[PDB]
């Protein structure tokens, strides 16, 4: 079919340094005759069936269509039966780490609440267009977003227990308002500018946490206008979550008050 129309001739890619194992630099030759730098994601899949390959290459499809500035854009797949992803390469990396770097003195500024507020809005407008076109993104944390070299944030991956929602925790069930759920710890995240979600809390403990009501406290910095707006993505039930549409412009009408 046209799920060739992703697949890149192994030949235009040259493979670097491991950056994290397997993620890899790398440069890809353009239809245009330039060379871009790009990240290459390697994945070991079940090939005992064609199941994941499928599930692969359909998903893969439709990520390569993703045009928005807050969603990172899939440039194609590689097979050397071993599939590679090709992304591009974003030399300010994620943003749980800018995060950590800008609480050192050689690291960024102190990041003021504006810019933390406009990172968490960045983030609503790529989970907006994502919801638009009905694509789960099911693992959404600081880590997964990077940083645009306009210092943009892009969503990135479309036991990490700390940010599934309660109803996927138990039921083993993921919809839009999971995500939703997701996009609170990351906005904590980045409020407490990298602090691991729920201090004193292990991990196997989280589930029973959760069930009695509980949830991530508020930051010392946060405005209560901006906890509000956290809090209501850990409502129990998913359906009294706002949508990314709704928290978007909730964030965009808090950045607005706020002084430039």
């Amino acid at each position: 079919n046209k799920l060739e129309d992703v697949v890149i001739d192994r030949n235009l890619l040259i493979l670097g340094k491991i950056l994290g194992e397997s993620v890899m630099e790398g440069n890809l030759k353009q239809e245009d005759g330039t060379s871009l730098k790009v990240a290459v994601k390697t994945m070991k899949l079940d090939n005992s069936s064609q199941r994941e390959i499928e599930e692969f290459l359909s998903e893969a499809a439709c990520m390569k269509d993703f045009s928005h500035p807050n969603v990172i854009r899939l440039l194609g797949v590689c097979i050397e039966p071993k599939p590679m992803v090709i992304l591009p390469f974003m030399k300010y990396g994620d943003l749980h780490t800018y995060l950590l770097y800008s609480r050192l003195e050689t690291g960024p500024k102190h990041i003021p609440l504006q810019t933390l507020l406009k990172f968490m809005v960045d983030i609503a407008l790529g989970m907006e267009y994502l919801s638009n076109r009905n694509f789960l993104h099911r693992d959404l944390a600081a880590r997964n977003c990077m940083l645009r070299d306009d210092m943009t944030v892009c969503v990135a991956d479309f036991m990490p227990v700390k940010w599934i929602a309660i109803e996927s925790l138990a039921d083993r069930v993921y919809t839009s308002k999971s995500d939703v759920w997701a996009f609170g710890v990351t906005m904590w995240e980045i409020a407490t500018r990298g602090m691991t979600p729920y201090p004193g809390v292990q991990n196997h403990e989280m589930y029973d946490y959760l069930l009695h009501g509980h949830r991530l406290k508020q930051p010392e910095d946060c405005l209560d206008e901006l906890y509000e707006i956290m809090y209501s993505c850990w409502r129990t039930d998913p359906l009294d979550r706002p949508t990314f549409s709704v928290l978007r412009l909730q964030l965009e009408k808090l950045l607005e008050s706020l002084p430039d």
